[PDB]
This record gives structure tokens, sequence and C-alpha cells, in this order.
């Protein structure tokens, strides 16, 4: 009996994403319902929140300086949340050598988290477009910012983020959901919002971890569009040490985000399938996997040996990488739900 539910749960667990992926690939066929406008030239405020990133901060403001967006339409706000290792002290060094780039560095009381810093920065922002970008993120081309901005021209588009590149099943979901209506996941490498909507929201909330995705999703719910077009590209920043902990800090942010998002309001009809499927994939399906694993483990230790064959196959499939990064993602999600439940105390 426990092999029965193990294979049922395995079927349900792997079938949910594959069916969703097929519906995404049919969304991917339709043409964009909005167009980037290359002559659109709004005032743009780029906000870099920093706590202890000195090597990265000098590479980062180099990266923003090198953007080809008209410098009279651009300003940077760097927010240090009262960090120790003298990154503000590097920041005005870079500001000494680059005076023609409009810059305001703003220092905090002490660290109250990223969203709170973003709201402080927001009361300095003067642009029509507000771009959040993490300090460890580098834009690979001198037109990355301009490309995001072209996509913000349409009045229905409220937010744009990048696709990440060097299983790009992920990127398919991103731009398919983008074309359908909105994608509920944004990337901190580049998150661009129309400031009028941030003011209506108002600001970023301090209780969700995935600031970008939460704002993007709130803008989608408001009847605006939140998209990651394929030509707005950033390279993912990988931390190095503590990779699993970092990936689990991000799973936990996605789990908090989707948990709060589906307990609020009604999505525009084209968005409610998107929201519910991605909330399912982040909050439900991961549990099906290790429950099946344990039922097979019990059936193996006591009695049956088709069960133990299924687990041994499971390992032999741990050799090839797509299945590896899938089951490890499910692992991060389950760990995250656990740490989420026990952290609030
Ligand atoms: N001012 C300020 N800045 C902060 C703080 N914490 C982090 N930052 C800055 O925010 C960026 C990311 O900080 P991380 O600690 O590395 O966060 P993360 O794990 O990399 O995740 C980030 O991106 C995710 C989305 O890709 C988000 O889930 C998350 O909220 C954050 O933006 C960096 O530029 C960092 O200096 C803070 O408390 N105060
Ligand atoms: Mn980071």
């Amino acid at each position: 009996l426990l092999e029965a539910i193990a294979i049922a749960l395995t079927a349900a667990h792997f079938g949910a994403p594959l069916l969703y992926y097929w519906r995404a690939k049919r969304w991917l066929k339709k043409p964009w319902d909005v167009a980037p406008d290359p002559t659109y030239r709004p005032r743009v405020t780029v906000i870099v929140p920093t706590y202890n990133e000195a090597p990265l901060i000098e590479e980062k403001l180099d990266n923003i300086y090198e953007q080809d967006y008209p410098r009279d339409k651009l300003e940077v706000v760097v927010v240090d949340s009262a960090s120790t290792d003298g990154t503000p002290s590097a920041v005005r060094r870079w500001a000494e050598t680059h005076p023609d780039l409009a810059l305001t560095l703003v220092e905090e009381t002490e660290r109250r988290g990223k969203a709170h810093a973003l709201n402080t920065a927001l009361r300095h922002a003067t642009g029509e477009i507000v771009v959040i970008t993490d300090a460890d993120a580098l834009w690979p081309a001198r037109d990355t910012l301009a490309n995001a901005v072209k996509w913000l021209a349409d009045p229905t588009v409220g937010a744009v983020s990048c696709v990440k590149r060097p299983r790009d099943f992920y990127n398919v979901l991103r731009v398919a959901e983008s074309k359908a209506w909105a994608t509920p996941i944004f990337h901190g490498e580049l998150a661009a919002f129309k400031r009028e909507l941030l003011e209506r929201l108002g600001g970023f909330p301090t209780d969700v971890g995935a600031d970008d995705s939460h704002t993007a999703t709130k803008i989608a719910m408001m009847g605006y569009r939140a998209i990651t077009p394929p030509d707005v590209v950033c390279v993912e920043a990988v931390p190095k040490r503590g990779y699993h902990a970092w990936r689990i800090r991000r799973a936990q942010h996605l789990v908090q985000h989707f948990a709060k998002a589906i307990r609020d309001g009604k999505a525009p009809p084209p968005f409610k399938p998107i929201l519910h499927a991605e909330a399912y994939l982040h909050l439900a399906n991961p549990w099906a996997l290790p429950t099946a694993a344990a039922a097979l483990a019990a059936a193996a230790a006591a009695g049956s040996l088709p069960a133990a064959a299924l687990l041994a196959t499971g390992a032999a499939l741990a050799l090839y990488k797509p299945y590896r990064t899938w089951t490890t993602m499910q692992a991060y999600l389950i760990a995250a739900a656990v740490k989420n439940l026990w952290d609030k105390e």
C-alpha cells in the first residue's frame, strides 16, 4: 500500500510542474501585448541598498556609471544601513572620481532590513522610474538599463525585471507568465517600478522577504503588468560560501511571499491561474516529494524490494543534473517552510 501512495505522490509531484510547463509553452507562443519604446526617456533613479559590500560596491558603481542611458536623466541613491566595514567610505571615493553622475549617499540608524532602507531611499527618489539593484549584481551590457526602460513605456506596464542567464524551464515560466499577464517572481539584479505605483502601495513592506516579487505581484493585482522580457538580461550573483544557506534564505523569501499573496484579493482573471500555479509549486508540491521518499523507505526497511528498487533508481537519477537541481530545489523549499514556521517567535 505504501508503494501505491509513493507512486501516486511521485506522479502528482512531477506532473504538476510538467503540465504547467506545457501551458506556459503555449502562453509563450502568443505575441507580446505591449511593446518596448526606444525613445521613451523618463527620469530614472537607481537605488543600491548596501550592508558590508566594499569590493563589490566599487565594481557596482563602475557598472552603473558605464550605462549608456542619458546621464542627465539618471541619478543613483546608495543606502548603507549603518554598516561596519567602511563601504560608505569607499562610496564617496568612487564619488570623488565621478562627479558628473548625480548621486546621493544616505546613511541609516543601523540595519533594519532591506525594505526599510528602500523606503528611506524612496523619499530621496526623483525619477518616474525607480530601479532597485543589489550591490553584488553587475549589468553585462551598457544598454541593460535602457532596455528595461524601453519596456516600461506602455501605460499598462507597471514593473519590469530581468531574465537571468549563465534547466531554463525557469526562464520559460518567467517570460510565459510575463506574456500572459505578469510573473510573480522578480530578480534583485534589476527590479524597475513606476514610482507612482510604489507611492500608491506605498513603499515596500517590511514583513515579506522577497521585496521585489511582493511589489511586482501587488502591481499585477492592481491591474498593471509586471514582466521580465527576454532581452532585459542580468547574470545571477552567486555568493560562493554558504551556497545552500543562501538558496534556503531565498526559498524562505519566496515561501513567505506566496503564502501572503494568495491570502489577499482576487487576481485579474488572466493572473489568477499564474498566481495559484506558482503558489502551488512553491507551497504544496515540494511536500509530496519527501513523503513519497519516506513511505518508500518504510516499505523497504520492512519487507518489499520493488520499493527499494525505486529508491535506488532515485539515486542513480541523482547522477544526471536536471533531476539533481530539481530535487535539491524541492529540498530548499521544504527546509524553508520549516525555518519559516519556527523563525517567528
Ligand atoms: N541598506 C541595507 N541594505 C541591505 C540590507 N540587507 C541586504 N542589503 C543589501 O541588499 C542586497 C542584497 O542583500 P543580501 O543579504 O545579499 O540579500 P539576498 O540574500 O542576496 O537577497 C536579495 O535578493 C533577493 C531577490 O533576488 C531578495 O529575496 C532579497 O530580498 C534581497 O533583495 C545587497 O545589495 C545588500 O547590501 C540591509 O539590512 N540594509
Ligand atoms: Mn546577493
